[PDB]
């Protein structure tokens, strides 16, 4: 899982940690 996700799609990028 790393630790925090960034996803990015187009023109929007969203990132979630846990």
């Amino acid at each position: 899982r790393g630790g925090r996700l960034c996803y990015c799609r187009g023109w929007i990028c969203f990132c979630v940690g846990r």
